[PDB]
């Protein structure tokens, strides 16, 4: 239970802005959409504003609002994300794609007025040029996964972990090992959960009326494990 929680009882409009630079390649992405935590549902649409993306759409999914996760009642006390609202939280990650480069990200998620805003910068290095990433060798798809959460009393927030399995055109799968940390931007109290995870599924598609490089995303998230 948290006041922040009261901010997500309805459908909330979403804002997404990303500035990134991978192996010097620069780009920007914008997303608009809405979230319905009651159903743990996200529906967003992403647009490249800088032309054909240097990396695949699927590698940016993680980066591109866990506060929209559906917390069943018996877990309401474990919802750091909502509790940090409206002030928000900073979400930082280091993502390692096996046998390739890595992304380092930092973002701020908070309300801006009535819109929940996800503001991110990303920096990627070491990609192998003809690698699955620079190679655009991944399938435009996505698996369900479990995101593990635990409290970080010293950070006054959480420590998050998981491993993304990206399907590869040759029928192989490439791993994107995720390390994440979240901390409150604000100074009010937050919920510091016992250990748990989020059951997450995403489905990507495309907008037939859309000319720019883009991604249509639908995602369902529900907390479990306590």
């Amino acid at each position: 239970m948290s006041k922040g929680e009261e901010l997500f009882t309805g459908v909330v409009p979403i804002l997404v802005e990303l500035d990134g630079d991978v192996n010097g390649h620069k780009f920007s992405v914008s997303g608009e959409g809405e979230g319905d935590a009651t159903y743990g549902k996200l529906t967003l649409k992403f647009i490249s504003t800088t032309g054909k993306l240097p990396v695949p759409w699927p590698t940016l999914v993680t980066t591109l609002v866990q506060c929209f996760s559906r917390y069943p009642d018996h877990m309401k006390r474990h919802d750091f994300f909502k509790s940090a609202m409206p002030e928000g939280y900073v979400q930082e990650r280091t993502i390692f794609f096996k046998d390739d480069g890595n992304y380092k990200t930092r973002a701020e998620v908070k309300f801006e007025g009535d819109t929940l805003v996800n503001r991110i910068e990303l920096k990627g290095i070491d990609f192998k040029e003809d690698g699955n990433i620079l190679g655009h060798k991944l399938e435009y798809n996505y698996n369900c996964h479990n995101v593990y959460i635990m409290a970080d009393k010293q950070k006054n927030g959480i420590k998050v972990n998981f491993k993304i399995r990206h399907n590869i055109e040759d029928g192989s799968v490439q791993l994107a090992d995720h390390y994440q940390q979240n901390t409150p931007i604000g100074d009010g109290p937050v919920l510091l959960p016992d250990n748990h995870y989020l059951s997450t599924c995403s489905a990507l598609s495309k907008d037939p009326n859309e000319k720019r490089d883009h991604m249509v995303l639908l995602e369902f998230v529900t907390a479990a494990g306590i």
